[PDB]
């Protein structure tokens, strides 16, 4: 029983989710790569596979927004900075999903890159704004984070207050660009689906962000103010919603067989819109329908989120900037340049502009401010590998 | 963009009843050298799985559970054992890999492949005689022993044996099935139950009579398959799919199994020579009851023999081992190909 070895790594809150970010160069060698070894090595930091579901024996916090990591290196992407890996940890397999982004972790990899000397120190101000452009690995996108700069150090703390995080820091503006897929995989603004014997469901199928599905909080019963307690421990609504996003992930073609969906999580995502309606967020204030556009509650691993993914956020934004979508209609109808929407954990704008080329709609940049903070820096400890 | 296809080193093989295709573990794509979606996905690719039109056209697989699948092995580090062995039945219609069970037809193959591919010790092979494999059934947690062959210091392929429902002889191949009652032999705690006997060696196999389900025990595929379990009866002369009678006296029961298997499952097997030496159950009763240290059976491929002696100590009994003879060889060799993972 060899002691257990030390790997440097930065434990952040990134936007409303926290992660384990390594420097590729800091992993052990076997772990530089992807692989087997890699995802070991991961596991083991986060505490899973655990039968307990409580990552209790590791730096996970044994829910989709804590069971993260991150793995940064320099770019050899041409205009870019950095290079971005996000592993999306399970708690009960020994799987690591490398498939999507995390648009929350988004806002905490400039301020790493730049504390961590992933960043030309030409690109860093001594005071101001670095402009870090990430390149997204796992989905092949460019994503700006402008983060704020204090005596050549991150500007980690601020008075800049995201629904869903608990304390203000400094705000963190991010661009993913050119967020379309590599935007409507069937061709069409809405579809319905047939899922034979449970219903028939409007949807909007979206590939901007993550891939996602909108259907209607009407046609689920739902008013689109559910907080997590309402769904969470609804079984019966659980596997509706389940149904639902594996026939979504087949009309998108992302599967080819129905099955495929169980052993598929992470995408597509699945989400309900409403028009505005005022509710009591999960923090206890009140976020009336004047403060919106729209309502917006998304899962995330099969349970309502408790706020709203970053990627979703895009998504979201996206679709709201093309007149005729689910999401487009929740918020009014008519063109839009940015949205407002209220999720459980409160409130959060997104701007998109979409612009008409050769009579179709097309989507530069989808933006957002987050805001981010180191938590914990050090070496975190495995048992030998 | 579309990137070229990948190549991975394997092996086409002959296994008993059933052909499959066997890997090293090493030789594997790294994401697949451990479980998990990257591996079951390689599987189907390779086997032509899921397929809607249920041909396989479009991989390795035959459209059959005897040409569905695929064996994982490596060197062991277990105590007492040479060659892991993990099985993976491969569904023809969804996508799915199914690793609840082994397969005992392709266990003959399974020593013949170590051997030939460094994953038992040079030492342990004789120059000429019969290499003694040590098999970790991995997906069961069950030793096997398998008895090959060597010739010049090389797995001797060819020969002379005949196995009912294998074209050609080959060379004989024993196996031994060690211990092979579950960690219990009748889960109920009966003989039989209310009527199937219930067992768990070999395979978890459930027992009817044919009368009781509408049937002889001499049925044919398209008897059934146009209209585990199995169903047996007393012996009662039958063509097999060959056209070879089977005479009733050259039998102690017959079996079938299920679609209707072509021949007989080798998990089932064992578990036929289990059941019968175990006095009172229906496949000893439809065997003519009494104590039996090995039983004939009647398939629709022709017969197979297998042993199981049984002891009785304080009202319980106990099989060592249950053992039969099988064959192998390679059909073909070099690497297999999918589209890039
Ligand atoms: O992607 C998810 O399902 C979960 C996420 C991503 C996000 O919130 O941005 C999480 O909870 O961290
Ligand atoms: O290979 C098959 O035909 C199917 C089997 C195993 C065997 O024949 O040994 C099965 O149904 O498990």
């Amino acid at each position: 029983f060899p002691p257990q070895i030390k790997v440097a790594a930065t434990y952040m809150r990134g936007g409303t989710s926290k992660g384990v970010f390594f420097r590729l160069q800091d992993l052990p060698e076997a772990a530089q790569v992807p692989g087997p070894a890699r995802d070991a090595l991961l596991l083991r930091v986060i505490g899973s596979p655990d039968p307990y579901a409580k990552q209790i024996d590791g730096m996970g916090g044994a829910t989709s927004s804590t069971s993260k990591t991150v793995i940064l290196s320099h770019s050899s992407k041409a205009n870019h900075d950095v290079d971005y890996l996000f592993g999306q940890v399970s708690i009960d397999k020994p799987f690591v999903d490398w498939s999507g982004n995390c648009g929350n972790l988004t806002a905490a990899v400039g301020a790493f890159a730049i504390s961590n000397g992933l960043i030309d120190a030409a690109r860093i101000p001594r005071n101001g704004v670095c402009t870090v452009r990430i390149w997204q690995a796992n989905i092949g996108k460019t994503i700006i984070a402008h983060v704020p700069i204090t005596d050549g150090a991150v500007q980690e703390t601020g008075d800049f207050e995201l629904d869903g995080v608990t304390f203000p820091a400094a705000e963190v503006q991010i661009e993913f660009m050119n967020p379309a897929a590599d935007m409507f995989p069937t061709g069409n603004l809405v579809d319905v689906l047939e899922v034979p014997g449970i219903g028939r469901f409007n949807a909007t199928m979206i590939n901007a962000g993550i891939p996602t599905i909108f259907i209607n909080a009407e046609d689920l019963g739902y008013t689109g103010t559910e907080l997590q307690d309402d769904i969470n421990s609804d079984n019966a609504a659980l596997a509706k919603f389940e149904t639902i996003r594996a026939h979504g992930a087949l009309r998108m073609g992302l599967i080819k067989h129905i099955d495929e969906a169980a052993s598929r999580q992470h995408t597509p995502k699945i989400a309900f819109v409403a028009p505005p309606k005022s509710y009591a967020s999960s923090s206890g204030k009140t976020v009336a329908a004047e403060d919106v556009d729209l309502l917006v509650r998304a899962l995330s691993m099969g349970k309502l989120h408790h706020a709203m993914m970053g990627t979703a956020a895009v998504a979201i934004g996206t679709a709201a900037a093309i007149p005729g979508t689910l999401v487009n209609l929740a918020a009014g109808g008519g063109e839009k340049e940015a949205v407002r929407f209220g999720h459980p954990s409160g409130t959060l704008r997104v701007g998109a502009q979409a612009v008409q080329e050769n009579g179709e709609w097309t989507v530069i940049k989808a933006i957002m401010s987050r805001s981010a903070r180191v938590l914990m820096e050090g070496f975190v400890r495995v048992p030998k590998p």
